[PDB]
């Protein structure tokens, strides 16, 4: 009940993985305002050079329930379309979550991709991970994912 809580998800995309990996990982801070300008106000690198160790800050628009998030890149293997990164700060963590650790892995399937993401919610000591909260966060994450995919399909030159 006070353990970390992990979900794994796999889905195929018609988008080629080099584009999806830039949009969803490496340059996500530069795409999220373009793909979801009704949710995200800004995305920027606040520390680092783009690679391992980089911290990004994403802020939400006014009127959104959330305010900002900081993520750090832990591991990047761009040739294999793999990244581990950690959401380590922000109001979305509320009081009970220490960090959320993400692993993304894509591979080419014909002209598109197969993607796998693992998400691990780490509660603070003496706290628990609330499943309804995870469900709502994951629904919203899945909306972002699908709207990035719809943006890349509508704008085929981007990251091509
Ligand atoms: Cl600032």
């Amino acid at each position: 009940t006070m353990a970390a809580y992990t979900i794994v998800k796999e889905e195929e995309s018609p988008i080629a993985p080099h584009r999806l990996f830039k949009a969803l990982v490496l340059e996500r801070h530069q795409v999220l305002v373009k793909a979801q300008p009704h949710v995200f106000k800004s995305g920027e690198i606040i520390e680092g050079d783009g690679g391992v160790g980089t911290v990004t800050k994403i802020t939400f628009v006014d009127g959104h329930p959330l305010t900002y998030m900081l993520h750090k890149f832990d591991e990047i293997d761009a040739a294999n379309f793999y990244c581990k990164y950690t959401l380590f700060e922000g109001d979305v963590l509320r009081d009970n979550i220490e960090k959320v650790v993400y692993e993304v892995k894509l591979e080419a399937v014909g002209g598109g991709s197969k993607g796998k993401i693992t998400v691990t919610y780490h509660p603070k000591p003496g706290c628990t991970v609330n499943e309804e909260e995870v469900k709502i966060g994951e629904k919203k994450a899945y909306e972002f994912y699908k709207q990035v995919e719809e943006y890349l399909a509508a704008n085929p030159e981007v990251f091509a």
